[PDB]
């Protein structure tokens, strides 16, 4: 009706955590694998790679707390609930209501901080772990120059002090959220995307208090997220994961991706993807195809 | 609109890129006052009087700005590029017979200023600017924090019409968050009522907001190379200058304005001003009284 089924015989779920209810798509058996999406988008942007990766694992999409159909927790004025430290707690607290306390994980965008995050805090819950089209957060600010702050101009646009970002975006929602999905592609339009899934982004743009979190994601981005970040890097603390590094070869993380990552963690393995920043859905059979290899 | 300039004449001076508003007063030496972003020729209204007694004070709309003409913009944005802007001035001054004057500058139209000096140094018999860097130290200086703080430098230099469509949502909240962001008191109690006006109606034509993206889209490419060639083959500005910058201003973080101007002129004056971004309406009478000892 309002919105498509794109994930057929994937179940719906509605897990409880302390901070409150997270939405997920679980289909498949097997091993537990967890895929995190990314702004602006939802858990539907897995639903071109997702029934691939169903053949062999027991998938589980879901919303990131704030996001898509989940709960949003309040916010504080550090922000905590969406610093990536405590998303990542409220994950572990989900997946332990189904039973998983160790699983493979595969992020994107913001839940891919998500993602290296949780292997930073609590390797032992992590079988593998992969990261599509990022570098940490700390490594983002510290390239900040002309050039960068041009291109990622939106970590310190949506950083700003409320209510700003949030006023500005009411001034053409569905114009800002389709300019960053375009924007971020090699195409340069709306061709990549499934006509079904970019209503899913659209209705969920669409809400005032949606677009406040995911500016409090940002706000938390550009200040708790960067100092812990900043306390593991003088620290030498490394992720101990076995990891696997996709990036787009005109995405965002285009520094080189592979050789910043080695600084991060004992043991990546990284491989280039013609598309630009949305893996999933711009190249859905060689996403699909490098995380199956790798995962088994 | 209220009259801020009792007993000034108004002037429409035509040149080829159209025509230049500016209010004259006074008598005597040709003094040149330009505004910047976001206001109008009326932020002078408190020091100009003042001028006016020792100076013919000419208080010119900036090329697009307030009650100028806006000439089209093209794909490099030429018509809003400081050096195209400084032909501009310099033409409208040879219409009143004035072929070597006095400058002053202010935000954006203290880039036209420098520019200006950088250009064409027989203009001008001195100069003087009032709490900024060059374009190019800004984004040489470019970091986190940096970001943070200015980041309307990256937002408004977006491609368009992202900015445009965001703004035009509600261009009086912008407007009145800009002017109050950057004063010391961090509110709009500074300023007169009439002269906010002025720069409420101004920010409310979309083609005057375009403008002014445009102003940001030089400023983040055109202008910063012109900046270029000229740090890099030592090229310094000849004329006497004064520096002007506010304690909790723009140009006092992230740098020492006085060194910095150092570095980019033969024999430069600077003094800091217990005040805010905004000098001539936070600090009237401190700053008139600096302006008349120098440019006597």
């Amino acid at each position: 009706p309002d919105l498509a089924d794109l994930f057929p015989g994937f179940g719906s779920e509605w897990i409880n955590t302390s901070s409150g209810r997270i939405f997920a798509r679980v289909g498949g058996d097997g091993p537990p694998l967890l895929l995190l999406h990314g702004f602006p988008q939802t858990h539907v942007m897995w639903h071109r790679v997702a029934p691939k990766l169903a053949e062999r694992f027991k998938v589980i999409v879901a919303d990131l707390p704030g996001y898509g159909w989940s709960d949003m927790p309040e916010s504080d004025e550090q922000h905590t609930p969406y610093t990536k430290r405590a998303m990542a707690k409220q994950l572990i607290e989900a997946m332990e209501q189904l039973g998983h306390v160790h699983f493979a994980l595969a992020g994107h965008d913001r839940g891919a901080r998500v993602s290296y995050r949780l292997a930073l805090d609590s390797p032992g819950r992590l079988s593998k772990l992969a990261v599509l089209d990022i570098l940490p957060t700390y490594e983002y600010w510290q390239r900040m120059n002309r050039a960068y702050a041009l291109k990622i101009y939106h970590w310190s646009f949506l950083a700003q002090p409320a209510p700003l970002p949030e006023n500005l975006l009411g001034g053409d929602p569905d114009f800002y959220v389709k300019a960053k999905l375009a924007s971020w592609t090699r195409a340069g339009d709306l061709s990549a995307f499934d006509p079904r899934a970019v209503e899913h982004y659209r209705i969920a743009f669409a809400d005032p208090m949606r677009r406040h979190v995911m500016c409090e994601d940002y706000r938390a981005g550009a200040y708790a997220d960067f100092e812990h970040d900043k306390i593991d890097v003088e620290a030498g603390n490394k992720i101990p994961v076995p990891m696997l590094a996709l990036w787009g070869a005109s995405g965002i993380a285009q520094a080189t991706p592979l050789d910043v990552w080695r600084k991060w963690a004992s043991d990546v393995q990284g491989a280039p993807i013609e598309s630009g920043h949305f893996l999933p859905e711009e190249a859905p059979d060689q996403t699909a195809e490098a995380l199956v290899r790798f995962f088994s």
